[PDB]
């Protein structure tokens, strides 16, 4: 998993928006930017405002051409009846988000942010570009949140320099 | 895992009956009879049963010194999820057994349960007796249910010699 | 050994019904559920029963397309001396079912149920599908014996998911 | 190479002091304070600075923190005074209160695996350790996106709000 | 498989003793005495009991000339015990004087080279160990070719002769 | 090593014929017959011929039943010929009627496993290998047990009612 | 490594060219001329550039007998110009007439053997490679002592003396 | 290899001495002065004596300076003497004041890298270790270059300038 | 195998000179200079000739502090057996040298003399110095013959480098 | 170093200083149709020890006659053999040879024929026979104070072509 470097491909289940079982490819996103993020495990003692956050700005994303997909080490059917819950009862509600699955931790392993250890992801971010590049690495502790207008400042600040030819300075714009 | 030689050591975190969250021990166990059974995944579509039998002759087991666990590659939380959930709803319901979950896999290896390929373990069943020593071994298919009153057999069989 | 991966092909002398000799392989029942099942000996004291309700409800099974055959570390020839001695006097009688015979022990290897310290099998019970793959390990310690009908449940078990699903 | 929740990778090596002095820092001098390593490519480049200062500047809000900051690059110690005393106003360095590593070895670069190994110069990596010396945060910036040092801080605060809640008896 | 005048493969199993014993038996034991060890095929064989009778009854005979022997094949202590059971009259082996190694294990078919991977049993041998333990004959018969227990005894006779005089 | 029922090793050297010459012989030259190839350990020995003779001897009555005979053992070739110049009665070998073959080599008794590696000379070993040129029988004897010829044939004998009918066991 | 009258080690990376522009220089541009490749250690220091410069200034003297010279550090590019930029007068470098090496990647100074591999710094090395391409001449000065460049000259022109005829002396 | 700023390659063999003797000589015997090791191809080459001699000749002025030279080739010390005994009139080499070292076993050319595997010889290299015995000087000229050997000189002054004052 | 570096070490039985079998060993020489020379094999259709020169000059070589033994790979009974033959009809007769025996073949591999492809040594004479380091190798071909003057003239050569510090140049 | 006997010889190719004055790399493919005689000798200006070389030189013409041609071997420098020639045979010199004079001052025929002293990297008085099918046919090692008898060298080669002519 290096910059500059065709990001790790993945290739797994993943829990599509509307309800769906669809094996989801990062080659599928080949185009557009994409956000893969990860979380430990599904069924959390806390708010997963986290997780949420990026459904929600999903539309904000969609809209400067990424799109954005989690992952865990948790099943697809975990996944769904995750998404069953009533966001309001500390459930997920729908996401517009597909989330990966990766029973075989395959995916955790690629982009080095599995704990080997107790056998869950990091909270890992990553930016592919278009072109299927790894732009953007970011691993926060286990019981630190993200700040997921960062992630779009750094895509935003990614396109810049595709889109011109200079570069950008501490805390953009 | 060969048998009449000391069953793989488990450690790892367990749903306890009641709701607590502990880590159980295989050799906590020295001194009774154990069931170790896995199962593939948590929410299984349409598949529940089989787990729960075990969890109702729990005390038909434990009446003849024997206790039981089960355990999958789901965690401790996702499980849960489904001990709180009622029976009625394709839930699970209350469990008078520690439900064993290893994210780390190192248990479905360890009895050589674990289908690689789809990361989940098959439907294995071990009997590990009071000295800490493996018994019996079986490994039903994925879509094969087990025969609760076999394992009893089985271990009633064993204490008999 | 492996789940819903072919089985170990085995391929070695077995006392048939009758009387003859003949080597049997695995793949002749390429079409049929198979039963595989090991004994340690095969004179002992007291190991007979176990074997011989496979062989009786060796009709039963052919019922619902399954055959089955047994397997030991024991010869050809002690195999039918065995038959021989009736079942009355603690012999084994006339069987239905084919006996395997791996002085060799390369099949009880292959199915993991060779205890290489004594040189036998442990009480081991497997099932193959018609496609040749195996679908259910079961391996009993040296002196708890088997329950056939449960093997049956199995195996009408697995042919109800065949059907249906 | 650096995993999360282990002893981050030891460094000990020439630093340009705030002052004007070379002293040879190393991690293990801040044992007690939460660290912030970061990285950046090459010394005089026409825009690699403000991000540069930006720590330099927020160094004094850091301090209020418990935590300490330092940069690090492949460049001479040599070229770092040489940055230091060209006046801020003039695409200059000016006066940092920040001690700036250097490693001419490459050592560091590659123990955080920052280093691309290609061109020799490290990507725009930021770390943070904590007061027990272990590594608690990884971001590794692209060459021409620059960092939000506010965010550095939300994540060291951050990082101390779970310490100072769940503890001791 | 093993060398002239060196210490002889150790073997240690289960073996039926002449009455009805099941005894593990090493050939430590005999340090001591000369023995034969011989080893055949399968158990409930066909014509050829007639082969391992002989060495039985000369057993007396053997016995006189300070040498004890004993049989060996790949079969189980219980398979021997089920053929000395069956009346010599009729294709039986009946009680033996001869204690008979059951090696399940095939560890001394092997150690004495006379096992045929291929088939699982063991070749027509028979080797003749001196008292200090040490391997003084090594003879090694086709499976269908009997042997010639006479032979053994000269042999026997033969190295005595030599350890007598000089 | 090599074992029963494989190919037996395959020899091929000087050996001192019957009559006088020096011919170099291999076990392929008898394809077709039954051979009995026997080792012992050196030449002038002061009590080694009476087994080799015995066997020069029975020649006859072994080819007579399709069998050929040879000696060998790791003396030259010109060692053996001296031999067998001296007259039997003095303690010589007199001329045989069997090849005597002569591995300087010591290729042959290794490969028949009846060499000892620490003297460098072979054990009393014989062998029988039947006319497809397969390894039928194998018998070591040690330095000083004669070996008994008539058995020999017995076991020649022996195998040859095998090959023609079930099975034999005397 | 390095040997003498073997093909000299190429070496392509990015150079501080005379003017101000930054451009990848590479040995075999140079096919054809002689060339003189020296390494100092750091760029900015307490020291005075007298080495570095007096090469920069006998450029034009060199230049007059077909050879070419190129310094090299392990310093960027950009260091590289910032000291160029100080005007000598002021312990700076001014503008130099030879282009500037920059290995940050110190993939030249070990390939030509002068990496001080400890501290990361090359050695007052000077290398003279003739225009076939081959490594001609090796001098390695310790990090304190200079160089003579009037003596590199000597060698070139020596060098160049056989190459017309036949052999030369002190 | 031989690095800078390293203890230099020990040398430890023959020499033609400078009045006629055949002594072994070392780097260590030297500790405490600067040492000039320096090497040439052949012994009896037409052309390029003049070399070695020049500092044979600058041997005065060298040890007016602390530091002692001495010669090296592939060469016996036998050839040495014989090249010695012709007179520098006549191609030939006359007394030396240097010692002569001569490695027949080409140890000493591989160690300083100046070995040309190829032909045999070594090139025209010359090295200069300080009175610790570590080596600070490198100097290697191609077969046909001809030395300075006033510049070793200047790099000795200038070494040992650096050392009296910093 | 080399020079001035102690001889290869040999241990094996010897058709002594009287009719003993005696087990000899290089190291039993130690104190006097020894010549140990080997030839193929032993009933050969030529001449003994050379073996036999040896055992002559024994009694010369002896009176200068040498003693010699031969070597083959033959049996100490085929030494024997040859021995007993009169001389006068291509025999060898009684020998006044010990004649080794390697059926092992170790000396002649130690010596490097051992033609593996047939398992005979070829003609090779090598000179132990009394503090049993090996100071001359020769190795002539199978049918090329010895000179043992020359190996006298060797060992009074090596000897004469003994008591002065000189040395013995072409002859 | 291998030189086993009926095998080969080790072929050698390096300069030499010819009976003339030249400079010459001979081979020993070169000599492939006469018997040559290859000897060492430690070293060149040697305090003694030409004599030995000398002989060779001397019986060459006897040699020839007989066709072999021989060849000497050193590890000095073609030109250190040079200036022994130089030298006047009557003050410790050389003087013309009728031999060429092999110089490997690579060691790497030295080591061929296993006569290299590796401790002092010179070689033992060896001399070994090539046949004119380019086959070795006769070793011979003498220690470094031990000189050789050229005489017994011809007796050998004599010998050899005998049995060949014969049989
Ligand atoms: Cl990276
Ligand atoms: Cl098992
Ligand atoms: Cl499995
Ligand atoms: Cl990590
Ligand atoms: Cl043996
Ligand atoms: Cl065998
Ligand atoms: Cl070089
Ligand atoms: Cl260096
Ligand atoms: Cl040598
Ligand atoms: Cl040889």
């Amino acid at each position: 998993a290096k910059l500059n470097h065709p990001a790790p491909e993945f290739d797994d289940m993943a829990l599509m928006p509307n309800g769906t079982f669809k094996k989801v490819s990062l080659s599928s996103y080949k185009g557009k930017y994409v956000v893969l993020f990860f979380y430990p495990m599904d069924f959390t003692f806390v708010c997963p405002t986290e997780i949420i956050q990026f459904s929600d700005d999903a539309k904000r994303f969609a809209e400067i051409n990424t799109e954005v997909i989690s992952c865990s080490c948790d099943s697809e059917y975990s996944h769904l009846q995750w998404t069953s819950v009533d966001r309001k009862k500390g459930g997920l509600g729908p996401m517009a988000i597909p989330m990966l699955a990766d029973k075989t931790k395959a995916i955790a392993r690629a982009y080095g942010v599995l704990d080997e250890d107790s056998g869950v992801a990091y909270r890992g971010v990553f930016i592919i570009d278009p072109n299927g590049k790894l732009r953007q690495i970011i691993i926060n502790d286990m019981p630190i949140g993200r700040n997921v207008e960062e992630v779009i400042r750094l895509v935003e600040a990614l396109q810049f320099v595709e889109e011109h030819g200079e570069v950008c300075p501490a805390n953009w714009k």
